[PDB]
């Protein structure tokens, strides 16, 4: 991946993911910030998910209660190098788990 291509494909996951936590409205309370340009997403019961850029590597990394997971761009998705799942669904998946409530954006 070039150096542009990542910075335009990170720009738009981060609004993405920055759109769709802020703009949740369900029972739980969570809170999305943005921190040298590092996402935090915190729950109720006091867990976090941290999403950053890894630019040298070109890939997005996500950390959740129970783990971490790097992402590579193939064809034109976010891409776990370990098992091949996508970041949406890992996303989705931790923050249900976290929040104790369906935490879905499909």
């Amino acid at each position: 991946m070039n150096d542009s291509e990542f910075h335009r494909l990170a720009d738009q996951l981060w609004l993405t993911i920055e759109e769709r936590l802020d703009d949740w409205d369900g029972d739980s309370d969570i809170d999305c910030e943005i921190n040298g340009g590092v996402l935090t997403i915190t729950f109720e019961n006091g867990s976090k998910i941290i999403i950053n850029r890894q630019e040298p590597l070109h890939q997005v990394w996500l950390a959740t209660k129970q783990g971490g997971y790097h992402f590579d761009l193939k064809g034109d998705e976010w891409i776990c190098d370990r098992s091949g799942e996508t970041f949406w669904d890992l996303l989705e998946q931790a923050a249900t788990q976290q929040a104790g409530e369906t935490v879905s954006f499909r």
